[PDB]
């Protein structure tokens, strides 16, 4: 259509094919050492157990892995070799063999990969893998898990599970050794004990001491808004909003969030409506202002501020229910126009400010005025609500794309991290739009709240160890900006707490 | 007057200034001794001199004491007494003796340089806080004995003490019972504070016939606010991107940066590392608040900031073709006063035409300060193409808790060197004026910046200025109060205690 926005023909520079988080599960003895290069020289029967356990189980309780649903093990083609041939194929998990020699064939529970550890993580993130694959399991050996300790595998490590066996054993040629936080080695990531076991003994006959931990990436940008979370809790004032419900609250804040790789900063410690954060943005993109659009995909964030007693409440008595007024993507795409009602023309109305900003980030990237509004004095009156996300401004540095949100007023519980989505979202998109690889995400916050009442499980929330962020791909394009729809896009390896 | 703005009762009472800031000056031994309770037990004529100096002195140059500018030195009674009659009172400073017996009249029996104060320092300071010494006293220095150092490093005292001059004489005097000590960062003694050395003298020998050892040290309460910006500067340069700006110069550039400053207790933030133009900061403020858009009634007041943005050439350059020399467009004000007004010129009547932010703001924080939605923008994409510029500091949301008003600004683009701090002093006004029309007490500060820079060029001067150290900042004051928020003058108002280092 003539007042879309029409998208590259061919993506930015630099973007990578889509890749599956995984986890690492090992046994090391104490000088780090794995294997003597064709087998592992220790028998401990509660290490296999564990590496069977956690390799074999999903996420739901007592679920039965099934071609449905099962997690995927990778490993090295001398691994494969290691494994008795009658314990071959390993029962309940997708086996995945790197072997530039072997083929699927020479043997659907097994599949060959032509490459290494980046190729089957690739693999696994195809569409034909990604509903049936829960989790992805680095199983080793040697030369596998070097691979997952080097970018860009290891920006992608969820975990490390690692058994220590107190043996010393001269026969190991094969180590591993997992970085300490602030090492040359380390390459950025700290990583952090989440859990360690007590100190047990094998029934092998030895008496072989043992234990497990399980190691973590920190997640900095996560531990930013609990400290947030947690300073308001501790030094905030106590306000009371529109209907007298008190809250804590501090005045201006900033965070900072990377979406480098498509990476999504949804929250971990508690889990974000995706669907409705992405159903509620290309919403926005579009200029619509009928929430009734948002209600038939089972998007309810807009039934209250859209009823027949709210519109009425605000004066707006001439809007059919759900249609909001003049409000944020309308403003977006139209600032300044005329409303009337949701269903009439508005092209060619109005400024179109994201028009705008697409075609100056593509021939000007230092400007100093790509931004973006909703707060038209004007036209607040004739909205359902004023804009809370209300000011968005873009930045290129590298070839990449940074927006910076304004937010007047945030709820740290629930607005906050949808809103985070939101632009997160809406800067991947202009990225796209424009030829540029997704860079970061800045959130500026005016009132900065919690309610007094989710004081107590904030608190439960705060003691919760951030997990790693998910990354979003793309199953499909679009000629248009506005004709992205939902299902051409694909949250993977969210793995966010079940509810407090 | 019916579109204006009208101050409340309370108008004077929330930005009156209840203590005069002060600096100190002392003479200590090894061992932080200052006296014997009666006298001082060393002789050292340079001292004496720096004394003398330090207090007589007026911060410009060869500017010579007067009764309608000087500074005041603030003394014990018993400091007064251990001065010989003769020398008494101190010449060319005002004398204020601290006494609970002698009077101002009895004084003069041992023009107008003697006061005395039946209280402490904490008294005296409330004094030289009346229209009567501020700000015809440029600085108070706290000279007197141990009670009133003791006096002036506790609360309410110690938070308006702008810096130490301290005289290290090198004995050791068992004879000393009085004693003077700063505390060290962290210690609860320094009531929150971090003094730090400005500067300090090399080893020097007194002509006093005894050899005598001394040293000078300034010592200055650390201003973590201006060190914000000093440590963002140093990123820009250390790790911001090279950009070039419409006209092709070169700039370092980083995105997206947070600053807060105090405006509590009639606090200032006026940078210290470089001098701010405060007359032009406060013109164009009460400029913009009066939603004014002819730059030439800047220029009329020696305020040239806007000369070359209102050129015939410029305004030819961004097609304004039809607007007067001047004639700026609705930039700024207009938007903030008359929001989405059609613009025609400079001189027509604008009156209920547009929303009217700042009073609808100053109205709610009246009735509901409760409320999110306090607001004003100058970021009107329809009202862009007709602005000489379009607004920089383009954004502010007001908040409210326990009777302090604060403020965030949001700016799109900023020149660190000079933008910056210019505008951190606008909306440092801004906030304070409205404090004022609203009955509330200055809170904060916040700065929000999103492509912040600092020429190429001005890379080495910048560089230069970072190795200051910030002092602590200046205070503002109200010489009177109007009727009216867009009838104040900047001759209303006054900053003291003002000392930003030299140029260059
Ligand atoms: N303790 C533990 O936790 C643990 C776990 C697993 C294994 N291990 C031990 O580890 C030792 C063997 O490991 P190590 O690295 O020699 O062998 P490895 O990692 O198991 O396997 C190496 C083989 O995998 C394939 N491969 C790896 N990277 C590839 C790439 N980039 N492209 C194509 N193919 C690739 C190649 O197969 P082709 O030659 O066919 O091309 C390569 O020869 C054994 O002692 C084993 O028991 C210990
Ligand atoms: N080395 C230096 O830099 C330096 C400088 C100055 C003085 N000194 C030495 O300091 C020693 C004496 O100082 P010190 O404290 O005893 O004496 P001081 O501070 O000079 O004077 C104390 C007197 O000031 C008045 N005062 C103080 N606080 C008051 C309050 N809250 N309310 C009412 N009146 C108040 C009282 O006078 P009334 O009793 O009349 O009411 C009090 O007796 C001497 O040895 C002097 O030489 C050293
Ligand atoms: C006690 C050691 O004695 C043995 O090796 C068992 C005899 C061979 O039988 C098998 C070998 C392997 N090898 C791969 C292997 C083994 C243990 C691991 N543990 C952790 N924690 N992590 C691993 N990644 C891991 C990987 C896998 C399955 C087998 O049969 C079920
Ligand atoms: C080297 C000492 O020799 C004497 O004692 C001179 C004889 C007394 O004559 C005077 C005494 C005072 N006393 C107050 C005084 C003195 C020095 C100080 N220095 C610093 N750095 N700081 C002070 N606050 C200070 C305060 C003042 C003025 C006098 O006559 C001009």
């Amino acid at each position: 259509s003539l007042f879309k926005i029409r998208m590259p023909e061919t993506v930015a520079e630099g973007t990578r094919l889509a890749l599956r988080a995984f986890s690492l599960v090992v046994a090391v003895d104490e000088r780090g050492g794995i294997g003597d290069g064709r087998s592992i020289p220790w028998n401990v029967p509660e290490d296999m157990k564990f590496f069977r356990d956690v390799t074999t189980k999903l996420r739901g309780k007592n679920v039965k892995p099934s071609p449905a649903k099962r997690n995927a093990v990778v490993m090295g083609r001398k691994t494969w070799d290691s494994i008795p041939p009658k314990f071959r194929p390993l029962p309940g998990r997708l086996n995945v063999v790197l072997s530039s020699t072997l083929t699927t064939q020479h043997l659907d529970s097994i599949v060959a990969v032509n490459g290494g550890l980046e190729q089957a993580l690739q693999l696994l993130a195809s569409p034909n893998y990604t509903p049936s694959i829960e989790t992805v399991y680095c199983i080793g050996g040697g030369s596998v898990y070097a691979e997952a300790l080097r970018p860009p595998c290891v920006h992608l490590l969820q975990a490390i599970y690692r058994t220590t066996i107190r043996a010393s054993e001269s026969s190991c040629s094969v180590f591993f050794r997992v970085p300490e936080s602030g090492t040359e080695a380390a390459a950025g990531i700290e990583w952090q004990r989440e859990t360690i076991s007590e100190e047990l003994t094998s029934a092998n006959g030895n008496e072989t001491k043992y234990y497990f931990e399980k190691l973590i990436p920190r997640n900095r940008e996560e531990e930013q808004y609990l400290s947030l979370v947690d300073r308001i809790i501790r030094e905030g004032n106590v306000k009371h909003d529109r209907t007298g419900v008190g809250t804590l609250s501090i005045f201006g804040a900033q965070m900072r969030f990377s979406l480098r790789n498509n990476r999504l900063p949804l929250l971990t410690t508690k889990r974000v409506f995706w669907r409705g954060v992405c159903e509620e943005l290309l919403w926005f993109l579009r200029g619509e202002t009928y929430a009734k659009k948002l209600s038939d995909k089972g998007v309810h964030i807009w039934d209250d501020n859209g009823s027949r007693a709210f519109l009425d409440s605000r004066g707006l008595t001439e809007y059919e229910e759900m249609d909001l007024g003049p409000v944020y993507g309308f403003q977006w795409r139209h600032f300044g126009a005329a409303y009337t009602h949701h269903d009439a023309n508005y092209d060619g109305q109005g400024v179109d400010q994201i028009k705008a900003i697409v075609e100056t980030l593509k021939t000007n990237p230092d400007d100093r005025r790509m931004l973006f509004t909703a707060w038209n004095p004007s036209a607040l009156p004739r909205m359902a609500l004023p804009p809370c996300h209300l000011l968005a401004q873009f930045y290129v540095s590298n070839g990449e794309l940074s927006c910076m949100l304004y937010q007047r007023s945030c709820d740290m519980g629930l607005g906050v991290p949808f809103n985070i989505a939101s632009y997160a979202l809406l800067t991947i998109l202009i990225a796209k739009a424009t030829g540029l690889r997704p860079g970061e995400l800045v959130h500026t916050l005016g009132d900065a709240h919690v309610y007094s009442n989710h004081v107590e499980p904030c608190n439960e929330q705060l003691k919760r160890v951030p997990r790693a962020f998910p990354y979003l791909v793309f199953r499909r394009e679009r000629e248009f900006l506005e004709d992205y729809e939902e299902g051409d896009m694909e949250v993977i390896d969210y793995a966010p707490y079940p509810p407090i």
